[PDB]
């Protein structure tokens, strides 16, 4: 049968999710189960469940598909420049890669989506603005992110039947590690500007694999759920998808010691 | 692989015949074009260049309607669920995605409109969308009056652009006309989103998720489609990488017309 926003709502209620939360979430939305609006149904239930003024946050990120054509130095070859679409963080899409739920969250109305193309995130809701403002755009995953704003307003993640290496916020905590040996990554990304696109080399820590060697690529899973043997954490049904709800200060501080431990002096 | 562009698309729709000023409907597979550098993006792009400012771009939206699983033997949706289903509202309901995401990717691109009955519903961008899009008749939403006639009525074209041949949502509209006896019908209760809240409605058309009589295979628009190019109309060859068939909107409608009322008839 089908789960409803009611439903699904008392379902996250239950799982912790409390009124005023900003709330981001990575969800598989086949593993919810029936639902009478799809992938809708979990925003607009996310949406009961924290109140209006809570925030609905999902990981953009976009396609960038001429990434395949750049050189080792990350630029875009001279030949290809003008074809490359330009980033607009009113229009690009989000990336589907992890489910669809984040461009449905970027095309709902009201949605905000911050302006560093790779890192960004949508946010709906009460704080919004704050959280898509000023995205630095080198080490977006750094100071003064959305991910960084989450963690100072004591903000929540929800992986809703979404495998737990996605949980992006940990990518934070590899940023703020002191631990040696970091890869880096360079890349040449166009932006659209009305005077017309304008090309930056953006540098951040590689988030695609590890940011330190040892690891497998899915090692957050592994994190999480470490995390919740320690007795932090909550787990339960949402719908009919297993689901984790997590504090970001306490996920982002236990990764960053996780690091720390296996990496640092 | 090498990545198709809005300029190497639009070329190769320019080849197949789709001309300045062309109001034109598509229906595509994505995977069946190739690497794209805007995704489904860049085929709408294409699409638009191609046709200029006085062209529309068209594609069918549908609705994913999930309750539909819900009705009575009548079509009415039970007293319990009422309260729950999502109701229709032309400015924010997902197009359906069973045949691909191009659609919905119209439906969220700026500019674009959606027509008022759900189930049959079209969306238009450009010069001509207000008036495809207007006063779609909620009975018979395939018949007089709808986008579709209308595109038959504007010498517009169809696109078939790697998109298997018996998903020509016009030809429902040849259905719609010829006069053969059998014809199946359908009955739903449908909710409308207003200012005071949702309004409920019977809707009555052909029924458009089987042929239209019986002793048809489900798939035998793609024969129609065929048959026509057999006779010398019709134009065919690849967009990207993706066979791809275009066609008048009137000579297929009258076409297929013919082609029921030679045979039930
Ligand atoms: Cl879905
Ligand atoms: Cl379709």
């Amino acid at each position: 049968s089908f789960a409803t926003r009611t439903s699904l709502a008392a379902d996250l209620a239950a799982l912790g999710l409390a009124w005023g939360d900003a709330i981001m979430v990575h969800a598989a939305v086949s593993r919810v189960g029936r639902l009478l609006d799809g992938p809708d149904t979990i925003i607009a239930a996310l949406r009961d469940t924290v109140g209006p003024g809570g925030t609905v946050l999902a990981y953009a990120d976009w396609e960038a598909r001429y990434e395949d054509l750049v050189d080792d130095a990350g630029r875009v070859p001279p030949e290809w420049r003008e074809h490359v679409p330009p980033f607009d963080p009113q229009r690009s899409r989000a990336i589907r890669d992890n489910g669809v739920l984040p461009e449905f969250l970027r095309t709902t109305p009201g949605t905000l989506r911050s302006g560093n193309p790779g890192a960004s995130l949508v946010a709906l809701g009460a704080k919004a603005e704050w959280f898509t403002a000023d995205h630095p755009l080198d080490y977006g995953y750094g100071e003064g992110s959305p991910l960084a704003k989450l963690v100072e307003a004591g903000g929540k993640v929800l992986m809703l039947g979404a495998p737990l290496d996605t949980l992006t916020l940990l990518h934070h905590a590899e940023h703020l590690a002191d631990i040696p040996g970091k890869r880096i990554k360079r890349i040449e990304v166009p932006f659209a500007t009305p005077t017309g696109t304008q090309w930056r080399m953006i540098e951040e820590f590689d988030t695609g694999d590890p940011i330190v060697a040892g690891l497998a690529e899915d090692y957050f899973a592994g994190i999480v759920t470490e995390f919740l043997a320690s007795g932090q954490g909550r787990q339960g049904l949402i719908g009919a998808a297993p689901s984790v709800l997590v504090d970001a200060a306490a996920i982002t501080a236990f990764g960053v010691t996780w690091l720390e431990k296996r990496f640092g002096t």
